[PDB]
């Protein structure tokens, strides 16, 4: 068709498909060669600082779409913050140590540690973590998150591992840390203790076990007839025992069950008698608690003496009344053996198995020890009931393997001394979500001490030498000058040298008469280590600071990170790391369930750029509640693909109708422009505030729906559609034109801006398109700010009330064109029987109505009602087919064509605009 | 003849615009004459039963939110039973005893008890509950829930309080009820006992202090010169102390604090010392809570001895280690008192005044003595420290007023006697959600003895008599006896006649030589009332039975209903009252906030029905997941009202374009039927499905979201968008005409059934319009059944490529329309690129896919795809404008048109259509 040549198309170089997945790598070496972090860094150096520290992640594996989320959130803030006034550096950082890395390292070869010296294993150890923290770091870039990646912290390094010394050496000298004797989690699979923020329960099997302890020297309260019976879901603990414990304060009964005589707590006589399944169970005589103390009884298997003890910790709530007692397993057998003395007794091996302290089961791993320990119980009669009942226990972090209590020396940090300046430091901090005040102020006053003390190699070596009198070594001298070989030499020192090495030179101890020193082989726990990083990091650095401004990790790090990163910088410094801390919830899959590699419901964020690319990622990140846990899946990204489409798409139309237009030269004075177009400017700058002012209180979803609605509705729907008979038929030079103009590059302009931190790297494939741009990326400019309209509120008003009217008409030429009426609202005449109100609304607008409605014509009568034809809230309409001929170049049904014989199918306008732009008259 | 009178347009009485707030009135009276529920309950009395159990509400004022989301989920459940195979029958209920109804009338009208007696003063108040019950009854029936409302149950009715009786009477048999003197829950501004369940914690400020007890005697443990610390809140339970608990495995510490000695617990030294703002404090000795048992105290005021007591409820968590222990004040408090002999004192009447048992205090209220007793214990030197806190105080359920715990004889029934019977009845009963099984079972787990008597008048009367020797009479023949009385007479015959004349004729009792007797006149606890319901209705009612299948009512019945009736029913029948619990959350706004009148954020049901309409409210329910807290506004309804648009219009489509089309005759076979037509068919088999299947999980925000895709996505975007073609246009008994037709009416038969328990008033109004439909309501028949449809999975595998390829081909069109290219998908060609894959679809579609994509000219091309080209995953496309003339009938562009010379301005389609059927026969 001819007279197509005539129109002003849209064209831009910027394609309809962005083809992310193979974009988007193209971006990102563009970004690397521009050095942007360094550009943006240097560009807003004379700013107020906002630093968002990094959590480290542990060096395994690759990222899981948890990892993307917290990077994609933070990337979101540091990205803002630069170009709204602040200087906002961003450090990533690394866990590097711990069991994973070693048992990940044992069986990639099936290389052994007992084959290697100590710093050979742990030097292979490094090695691991640098090839895991290169490939996360290549997966976290390809996510589109800007940082200093090429300077980041890992926590191998010498510097943070002599900075954590000197935090270990601080909480030494103000006495939080101290060495005990105590029952601590054990990890027979890992062979070395843990802590209770690294204890999860599950349940599993357990012999429930009835033993008789037969009385030996009654101490005039108990004959030898009569029998103690315990409880325990443990009978491996059996030769570990010491004692029966019984509560004080608690009544005790002799029992007559079966022809024998039996001691039982008189509440509890009735629940043991249906558990033992006894028939006609009598009571003899009733004692109470404090009667029995020092009672000798009879061990079942060994036949020693166990002592009869008074313990708060027996409960009438569950069991017997008397608590079979060992203080080498359980804290609470613990505590009441150092009453009395009791002995000490763990015949376990650090591999679970039984040692010589355990005749007769030696050699035996715990677990397969129960039945021959039940056997021998049934074999001298003192078995009365095993019934096995699953029931929650203590299971280790990571290999999920049931943990022990064992009595061994490890180091410990005690909360209590500086537990009032915690509580402190928790109320100054910023909450967002508000909930993790209570949270974190609820670990801390419940908190008991903290186990810090590991038997693994890869790790920080506890910085304690010992005398030749075994006496602990902890000077602010030793703490210092094994901080310095560690930033010399690093932590791989401490296991090729000898601990006369370690100390300074000329080093004498009044325990140490002959100059012989010895060194503590265990390491810190890695919450340890992740838990100095505002020490080896945030203070460390020229580039950063401490308090860091925000702390941004999931919500599983208020018994972690949050927690371990305050109480040391309380500990050293007094105050809190962070001004504030922003947590985020677990990733679930589209049926709200955990993702786990069973289910096969895991989204893996390589697969999600492969096919969609990483903008995709970031959009579904600011679509959702982060605060709170948050569902993703191949339909919920679609739906995301799609909503980004749409924005694509009004970028594109952005840039495709300014390729005519001169910023410099063709802008319209928003004075001097049209109502309706200052209308989307004020529209345009109501998006500013609402989007700053989100990105400011962290709320990404209202960004999110607020440019959605934007370039859908406010946009597309209304304004493009109605510029369309504008930009594309009158003059290019045409008053009209330009003022549309005006607002869409505009519009472009601060929406690129607007969604930077979002969308990087479309954002900048759009800026460079952008007429007269000087700056090489959009992230090296600032936020737009909001420009006041003169006479905004009362434009306001009155084209609110039209967008109304609008809605109506909408709603009525689509009744037209279901009923066969129109095809298409260019061939329709629209008739309007207004209010008066409406009516006065109409002759306030100078422009052309029924343009603004993309009809034909429009009639506003001068009142009567119509005979039934859509009744609206703000007038009556009519829909009415258009006469006259249709223009080949606009589509307007008009009888103005054909009055002008040069172009007989047109229109006066379209007529016009061909003579006198095209033919120049 | 003009050519649009040559269109088969839609043809249907159906509305477009519902005006369901003027209409749906009128349907509910339709229903009211029908007897509707009466019909259902007939239509399905051979069926099974499944009971639904109406929670009671109160009858005192209008319905709010959380009513209207309980019936409507109620009803949503109640309808689909009645039409999936079961009879349900749904009656509601009324609690109409309390003291809110006593008050109002007391208050609120101009009611004096005085003047009137106290079964004529219950006559105003079963007159006053009853409008209150009306007016209830109108608001639910206005919501269109259906249900035996001519007939439903009340507490007030005799036959509950005679079967509530019986209940009173098996539990007493049982021994699980009894009288005693313990501390309760004690409101002084309604002078009547309380309950847990009827207490509502607010914030209080109260004031705090810090009491010195001097040492009377040591007992070889303490010095006269030190002093025990007590911290409490409560300043007016002072004159009734007794002792000082403390904690037997607690370390306590006499500390020297500027010269005095203080003993304290050792872990609250620091935290008192902060408290009472100590300036020198220093630790002199330390022993054992176990070693002061024998100490005895000198009281602040009175100087009577206060005897340190041992107490396993003493904690370190507030105050100091040692609690000032009153009696008649605390359920600890007595335990310990009984423990140790000591008297229960209760200085506080209940009117909450100070008797003459607190001398120096007496005639006083007690917060008005809070000051005094601080003023005497601040002149006699024991107020170290007083502060006023604010802190969470428990409060009057209705009078909104702080509660006090004052030891009385009431009565109460014993779960501990049957504890493990409930516990057990709890893991055999179904919760959803899951963890409301958890909540009760740690409930009746946690929870002391139920006090039941209530020193009101409103309400039913404990069958308690008493003798000459004040030893209450509880039989079974005297509570049968008073249970027939009640039966008869009413509950009020208590309160008219005398206790002789309500014993059995010839009674003889031991305790009464004389004959004389006497009656209670305590009333029992409302929740007494409405946890006999399974007694009093479901074993009443002959509709009826117990176990009931399902319990519907709010998170807030955990302690109530829910609790109440499993506590009487597992004390009277051994089992459960319900097979399954269903739990909805909270009605809340749009930000989620809990709604108030001091907010003004409430959503009154009353305006909702005025200006939306009921079925908005009913689609708005099954919108949210009830099974946790929701949020409504009046935005959140509008869009609500949106998505019921859509499917009216859904609904009001298929009505138009079934005028013509008679089932009977006009109906195509499904192996006649086309493939998409078959397809259709598949997917609305699919949608009978989910549709069920959720409605059996009671998952309906499932059939909530699967309907408006299905009407949407499914039906208005891709199988109407091209029936228009055919329907509109094509003859009357054309078999690609009727062959839509069949699967429009088959379609709106089952669609009307599926949302009939949700869009009700709709479902009816569509179901008159239905051709050819026998039934008088879509209520009277049953669900539809699924259908195979032969070689569905080979039907869904190709039309789902081309439902995907035609995505991509509107979104083609649509950018073509933006580009000015075409105005209009019928103005268009479409050239098609296709891969591999698509070329082999389209060539194994027989239907007209240039049709199915409402286009003028479709062509598949071999060739290359031109660089302008539309690229998208199925095809490269290109839209141009079609070639040829539109046609004035069906506006298709083709050459044809301009043809026929009779029909200059048709195609030949609508030409040979014209002349075959509209000109000649
Ligand atoms: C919300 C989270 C995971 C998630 O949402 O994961 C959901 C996806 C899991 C997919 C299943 C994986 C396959 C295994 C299976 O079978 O299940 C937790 C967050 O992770 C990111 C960050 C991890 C950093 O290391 C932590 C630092 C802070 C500490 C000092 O060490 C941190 O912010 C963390 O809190
Ligand atoms: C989910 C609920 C309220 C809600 O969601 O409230 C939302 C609306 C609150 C309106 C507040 C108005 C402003 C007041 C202000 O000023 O603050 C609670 C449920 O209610 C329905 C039913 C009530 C029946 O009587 C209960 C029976 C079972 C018992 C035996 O008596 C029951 O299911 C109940 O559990
Ligand atoms: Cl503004
Ligand atoms: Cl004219
Ligand atoms: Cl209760
Ligand atoms: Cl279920
Ligand atoms: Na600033
Ligand atoms: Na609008
Ligand atoms: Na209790
Ligand atoms: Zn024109
Ligand atoms: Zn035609």
């Amino acid at each position: 068709m001819e007279y197509k040549d005539t129109l002003l198309m849209p064209k831009t170089e910027f394609p309809m498909r962005g083809n992310l997945p193979n974009r988007e790598p193209k971006m990102q070496e563009q970004w690397a060669e521009m050095n942007i972090y360094e550009k943006v860094q240097k560009r807003t150096e004379g700013r107020p600082l906002f630093v968002l520290h990094d959590g480290p992640p542990y060096a395994n594996g690759d990222i899981h779409m948890g990892h993307a989320l917290n990077k994609i959130l933070k990337d979101f803030i540091v990205r803002y913050k630069s170009m709204s006034g602040f200087c906002a550096p961003y450090v990533p950082g690394w866990d590097t140590h711990g069991l994973p890395i070693e048992t990940a390292l044992t069986k990639n070869k099936k290389v052994n540690r007992k084959e290697m010296t100590v710093a050979e294993f742990r030097k292979l150890c490094e090695q691991y973590a640098w090839e895991q923290v290169n490939g996360q770091r290549e997966q976290f870039k390809r996510l589109g998150v800007r940082g200093d990646w090429d300077n980041p912290y890992v926590t191998l390094q010498p510097q943070y591992e002599a900075q954590q010394i000197k935090v270990f050496g601080d909480m030494a000298k103000k006495g939080y840390i101290y060495k005990g004797l105590k029952p601590v989690y054990w990890s027979p699979s890992s062979e070395s203790a843990l802590a209770e923020a690294e204890i999860e329960y599950y349940d599993k099997r357990s012999a429930s076990i009835y033993v008789a302890f037969n009385v030996k020297d009654g101490k005039g309260v108990l004959e030898q007839d009569e029998k103690f019976i315990i409880w325990t879901t443990t009978p491996w603990t059996m030769p570990a025992n010491q004692g029966i414990a019984v509560n004080p304060e608690l009544q005790y009964s002799v029992v007559e069950a079966d022809g024998a005589k039996y001691v039982v707590a008189t509440e509890l006589i009735e629940t043991v008698a249906k558990e033992i399944e006894w028939a006609d169970y009598k009571t003899l005589r009733t004692v109470k608690g404090s009667e029995l103390e020092r009672v000798v009884a009879e061990h079942p298997i060994y036949k020693r003496d166990s002592l009869v003890v008074l313990g708060d910790h027996v409960t009438t709530d569950a069991g017997t009344g008397c608590v079979h007692t060992a203080p080498g397993h359980g804290e609470d057998d613990f505590i009441v053996g150092q009453k009395y003395g009791l002995e000490v007794l763990c015949p376990v091996d650090s591999k679970g198995h039984m040692t010589n302290e355990a005749p007769g089961f030696e050699g035996l791993f715990y677990d397969k020890a129960n039945k021959p320990i039940t056997d021998k119980l049934e074999e001298e009669g003192a078995l009365l009931k095993l019934s096995f009942i699953t029931h929650s226990y203590p299971h280790d972090w990571r290999t999920k393997k049931p943990t022990i209590f064992r009595a061994t020396a490890q180091w410990f940090a005690s909360i209590k001394d500086f537990r009032e300046d915690l509580l402190k430091a928790v109320e100054k901090t910023k909450w967002v979500p508000t909930w993790g005040e209570t949270r974190l102020y609820n670990m801390v006053r419940d908190r008991g001490d903290w186990c810090i003390s590991r038997q693994r190699a890869w790790g920080v070596p506890i910085p304690v030498f010992y005398a030749e009198n075994e006496e602990p070594i902890i000077t602010d001298e030793t703490i210092e000058h094994v901080s310095n070989l560690f930033r010399e030499h690093g932590s791989n020192v401490w296991f090729e040298r000898e601990a006369k090495d370690l100390l300074p030179e000329g080093f004498t101890h009044e325990g140490s008469p002959n100059g012989r020193f010895t060194k503590e082989t265990d390491i810190m726990d890695v919450w340890f280590d992740s838990g100095s990083s505002h020490q080896a990091v945030l203070e460390e650095r020229e580039d950063l600071q401490r308090p860091a401004d925000l702390y941004l990790e999931g919500s599983d790090q208020y018994r972690g990170w949050f927690n371990s990163s305050l109480s040391t910088s309380v500990a050293v410094t007094g105050e809190a790391p962070y001004k504030g801390v922003l947590s985020h919830g677990f990733a679930l899959d589209g049926e709200g369930r955990k993702m786990s590699k069973s289910l096969g419901n895991v989204v893996i964020p390589e697969k999600v750029m492969k096919q969609l690319g990483a903008d995709i990622l970031r959009l579904w990140v600011a679509s959702v509640d982060y605060q709170a846990d948050v569902r993703v899946s191949d339909n919920i990204l679609k739906q995301v693909a799609e909503v980004y489409r749409k924005i694509r798409n009004t970028f594109r139309f952005l840039l495709g109708n300014l390729a005519d237009f001169n910023p410099t030269t063709d802008a319209v004075a928003v004075e001097d422009l049209r109502e309706v177009d200052r209308y989307m400017l004020v529209k345009l700058n109501k998006l500013i505030d609402k989007v700053k002012k989100s990105y400011d209180s962290y709320e990404f979803s209202s960004i999110y729906h607020a440019v959605h609605n934007f370039c859908t509705i406010d946009m597309s729907s209304f304004y493009l559609d109605f510029a369309k008979d504008v930009l594309y038929i009158e003059a290019e030079n045409n008053v009209e034109r330009r003022s549309i103009q005006t607002v869409l590059y505009e519009t472009l302009l601060s929406l690129t801006k607007l969604v930077s931190p979002i969308l990087s790297h479309t954002a900048d494939e759009v800026w460079v398109h952008i007429p007269n741009v000087t700056e090489e990326s959009v992230q090296l400019v600032d936020m737009p700010e909001v420009q006041e309209i003169e006479g905004a509120d009362q434009l306001v008003e009155k084209w609110d009330a039209f967008m109304e009217l609008r809605d109506e008409v909408l709603k009525a030429l689509e009744q037209a064109r279901n009923e066969k009426v129109i095809g298409k609202s260019l061939e329709a005449k629209l008739t309007l029987y207004p209010t008066a109100d409406t009516k006065e609304l109409l002759a306030s607008i100078s422009e052309n109505v029924g343009q603004l409605f993309i009809v034909s014509d429009l009639e506003v009568a001068e009142g009567e009602a119509p005979a039934e034809a859509q009744k609206f809230s703000y007038a009556s309409i009519v829909v009415s087919k258009a006469e006259g001929e249709k223009c080949e170049r606009c589509w307007v049904v008009s009888p103005t064509v054909g009055e002008d014989q040069d172009h007989p199918t047109l229109c006066t306008r379209c007529a016009d605009v061909v003579k006198n732009h095209y033919v120049q008259q």
